[PDB]
């Protein structure tokens, strides 16, 4: 009675996670617009059971977002008994804030859709601010990809025990801290003021930028340089969310990174081919645990230091 | 203390609106991110205004519907004293039923996101069915473009007294006979086998009204005035509210026998015009700016019906 | 742990669901002033059960709704696991939308009620309009009688590869419609402008008038007349609900129809002993199957094309 | 911009209500249907109002529920600027508690089903309960009827100033003991052993006045009224704020040893008076006009208590 | 799948609960700021469990109510399967109505309080008006008491078949004439007008004062003297909720009591120690009880005229 | 038309407030009864008020919040036009999200007790995270101390020009940044490991002004002051907007090296200003003034960031 379901043709992860749930993706019947109207249909009873559904990584945000409130609804309103939004990559997450203008807190109003939408369930990974779980009051899991991170690093970076942690931003001082901790090892900070400010001991160390999320990457490209003008001997970039939209994928081709490091959580097939510094950690396993512990009732915090 | 704001590239609507206010459009930052990742940003204060913001008109209809919503959003925490949508063509209005199907009812959903956002107003006109309305808890104004339509086949088709209106599909029905008692003439059917089409009613040697809420390929529209020809009608017209146009429409409304096809200013027609002569549009600002006005006033909508 | 009650002392079809699953219905202690004001009191425990509440058949609307919301409202106060309002016949229906006037939406109201007293869920069958659903927030499942029409026709109209199936109004096209395909025959529609407009082929055709209701009957009963008219051999009428108010059993018993049949969504019995047109199929079978489904957490879709 | 409507026929209260404020009730269109489904159409504009429906004094409860529920919600989604429901006697109040039953909080589902319909704000006088107040998250101002009963008790009985207030039941006591304190007379007490009935405080050779807040069948007041006649009380009258006096009550009544009865407006009384003279009513349309007209002008309604 | 948590420190009466039924209480870590600021962490898993935190006996009722939420919000959000608020003492009930003054209906808010907070249930003891079940929309328990004060009587005053149960108020007729009809004897009621009158017959019978609380006891204190100058033999005062703060325990002490009998629904001990007086009936049974039945969907209208 | 009531006994700041608008302060009944169990009661009608209720500052944030929220509801049930809560310091902000616990995110709770009591709109200052205001759906409108620290800076510290900004933790990197910009000076960070202090920054021969947005037993900022020191900083000032100084803070302040220790009036400081030369308000009363006057008539409120 468990039923995992994928957003729209970009299977890839939520086919992974099925196969490591020994699932089968349940049926659906997308028909689709040109003015993007979207059209869904549930092809199999999904009355009284606990459904899961992937969010897909097609590209088009405001698409998927659709599709994934009009799969929730369409369950819903068939008598699933739970309905759980797994969505690996939270949208609009960076308007989680109004910021000194009079703008939207677009992913509180995201939040609101989802719980509308008859979410019962959030199943997330690295919200860009852990607030964003208060935006709800459905629980939320918000998965940490730090326990895959370090893993990676010890197996990746010989010199890791002696290495810098830094993040590209004021914001990411926390989430850098704890992995240098963690590691037993320094970390640095650099703040964009057109210039940046690079606190903190790189010299003659292996740099590890580490960030939520890279998107045109114009910040950790810029970073890099600033690094190795530091006296870092190499630099790494280490991301759970690859957007990699516009310039990125040529930005990081011309950068002097060693390697750009992201989850799965984004698909990172195509943008592999043209941009060989891209290494994909799969998550998907992180994901399946999850949804399996959330419907047997099991612990879930014990992936929060745990590689499964 | 009124303010009207505009939803995204497809300023026309609103600027008409604006105009017939002797208002200027509200200042707004649209910002357009990495994966059409939204941002928008109220460029002044809205903080105890009453607020009208006018959907976009620019196809993605994803896009549009997060960007309006975002809008409502951004209003509403910054202290706007009401928040109408004003939306001449209602999103996923088709999507009202499950239909024997596993199918999500999608309208409601987009009613209960726009509810959620903070609207505490909707201005819409011939929602695809009156029942949505129900689909809210606040107050919706559901407009009518039948009373200019009725106006533009009396002042523009000859035969008019002889006429019979047809509808495309046999869910159309109401919408019809409605206005073939308003003319007092004929009214026909036509249905699709669920394949052939099966035509009910009166069409030879009397010119063709074809009328439905909105076409968007055409397909149905296009065989539908096929039809009309075979059972021998003078001349097939077809009027639209909302006139979507999506796929083959441009070329499929041009290669099919339509002497004309009508349609409204609740979806921008102007890229498509200049490519298909035989459209015409029927202006529905003057309706739009009335019903926020009078919204605003507390006077009576009702009489535009 | 599945619960049946019944609103009033109307019984009847409540008792045929009770016996189809195999329980008896639930004690209910109900005690009435004469106002109307009713009390109630649930005579045992549905302290983590699954229950279903049928409303009554008495014939006055409002004490049956009022009747409905309270027991909904006791069952849940007591703990119920689940409460299902089961509503043969949607009340207020016809009261769907505004339609030019400053009028209330009278079945969305009674379907904000019925959520605030309490349902989780709701089994009905043939809402007026299939809009209705989405007045609900919770699932709704809207059964059709139109498997059970379909077969009535077919083993009980000799022409039935020869009839058409007629609309009495412009709204119920796409029910006629949708049975004429199946049947693979022909529709026609009628509609009052007082005067009546018959198009589609009814000549030399048996002519059975479908609609999804019939109150006073002066529609169906005006429509026969124009049917004969137009030169159908004989006319049939078929309702899934028959609510025969005022006059309806006088204007029967005076028409050109060869019989009138509904369902018992709607008690009949009392109005068959003065109108021996009438014919009642019975759904209790349908509405048996929708709840025991429901429960199991089984497919009701399949009661969509199917006589259980 | 305030407009009153009433529900169903009983039009007195609520004519009396708009006299006193100089307006005429907003028109109302009420056609009934088939199994006594209720039909409500509002026939004028109440866009931007400040809207009172006065509840309905046509005995059937239920209809009468129904109809103020249908009203409150057409004028909600016909843009009234707020909607409140003036309930002189609220329904379902004595179904305020399970009382060791499994037994609906009917007085609850009443609460919610008029704030679901939409209703801003309650007007009441005398709640069964004053908790029921807490059963609203919208303002409920529960206007007393104690004034005026005090009032009428001075004015019309000679030996008022060593009389006994008695409640029928053991669960009036707090009712009749404030009235007791503010006339600085006795109380008294009467249960019914769950039967005998028992009397508990002083009634010998006094006047024994039995206070209560509703009487249906008046099988209980009218039982009560023996035990004070056989425990010696010079004559006993009965005030209750609600007189709903259904079933035998007429009879029973003047059957009984009641002095006077004394009831309020708050439901209609003029069918009963002809075929019952001791009944007695005091008008309480100026105290609900007044919470309306401090309610829409922002004054105190607490001094009206 | 049953957990049981408590409060504070007062671990007393959730601890003989949890023996009741055959638990330990779950870990919770409590870091207190000097400003009483509460810091909460659930120091296990309660994912898809059956929860119940019983409220402090600490006797800072703002603290109590501000942990009691969090507590309520912390096993919501951690995926709890439903959380239930058992309230031995529900705070605030006096606070139950408007009383002709602009005075908040501070229960309500505390209903709404605890529904916000994410309570889906309700576990308590005499509320100190039943009308307080309709504060709140999710299932109230509201167990009485009285079966344990009846068992008290029969079983420690020898002259209970004569005696008199007496109101200190007027509000609490009902709840005396209910324990009066089942003993089969008389009851008085006083009523404060500063000035005390007694209604009722207590002449040479024991009078035992029965209310649902006592605070500061100037009420009970008072109506014993009075009752003793009527002519009562001795006075009892039976309470469920013994607050007993401020003079109180001086009050009782100078007190013409035979004793005074109060429940463990407050904690008793320390106030005993000081006060010969008091005799508490353990009422942890029935709490445990009602958790029991609560958990395995079982009768516990049972508990309303059983000790078990 | 509008109305100020201040919660408990902390009448200063709400004086403050009501002075510069020109008010008096509403009046409110507070009774404290047995276990600290909370009664208020409004003295005066509120009805079709604008109500602005300012948080108590008395130390025991459960009684203040309790005391709020008890305010909140009264205003409400008496038909308040709007009720704003005006919480200067959030209670409970800290406890913002889950941080890898099974924790509560209580400032969530907060901001859901506060809606469901029926607060219209919040105003506050400098919450401890941005964030927090997406915890509500009502209007919250969040303060700067930012203007004023700077302010303070430039005309207290003579060295201003070649000073550095340090956050006391790593979470406090964005606050300060922003402040090292706006005075284009250098900024620098305080990390314990998890202990040993590090320093990442220059802060050798310049003055190290410690930015925080609350200290409370000051344990932090106290050894993060020692570091600062230890690193050859000239000297060491500590501003913090929430001056809630707890449990040690007092003696803890002077027997640091601190030059000042600069706080807002967010929380009443007079009480520690005598046993604690160093301490030095700005008060931040104009600010809420003009908020609450700003809010009240609908002028921009943006410009006091």
């Amino acid at each position: 009675n468990i039923k995992i379901f994928s957003g729209s043709s970009h299977q890839d992860l939520s086919q992974k996670i099925a196969d490591r749930l020994g699932l089968e993706l349940g049926k659906v019947v997308t028909k689709k617009f040109s003015n993007q109207e979207t059209c869904v249909e549930i092809g199999e009873s999904v009355r009284g059971e606990d459904v899961y559904i992937v969010q897909s990584g097609c590209g088009e945000i405001n698409d998927n977002l659709m599709e994934l409130l009009i799969m929730i609804n369409a369950c819903k309103i068939a008598s699933a008994s739970r309905v759980t939004a797994v969505i690996p990559c939270f949208p609009y997450a960076r308007q989680d804030k109004k910021d000194k203008s009079r703008a939207p807190i677009s992913a509180k109003l995201v939040a609101n859709m989802l719980s509308v939408a008859g979410a019962d369930h959030i199943i997330t990974m690295d919200l860009h601010a852990s607030q964003i779980q208060g935006f709800f009051d459905i629980p939320v899991d918000n998965l940490m990809a730090e326990p895959a991170v370090l893993k990676w690093i010890r197996e990746n970076i010989s010199e890791w025990r002696n290495c810098t942690i830094v993040s590209p931003d004021a914001g990411g001082a926390k989430r850098v801290t704890s992995i240098a901790d963690r590691l037993n090892v320094d970390f640095a900070l650099i703040h964009k003021e057109d210039r940046m400010v690079l606190v903190g001991d790189v010299k003659d160390r292996v740099a590890i930028l580490v960030d939520d999320m890279a998107d045109t990457c114009g910040t950790i490209c810029h970073a890099a340089d600033k690094l190795l003008s530091a006296g870092a001997t190499r630099v790494y970039a280490i991301l759970t969310h690859g957007i990699f939209s516009g310039p990125a994928i040529s930005r990081i081709n011309n950068a002097c990174f060693e390697a750009v490091v992201v989850t799965n959580t984004i698909p990172q097939e195509d943008k592999m081919k043209h941009c060989s510094k891209i290494q994909v950690i799969d998550i998907s396993m992180i994901l399946a645990e999850a949804i399996r512990r959330t419907h047997n009732g099991e612990s879930v915090s014990y992936l929060f230091s745990h590689v499964p």
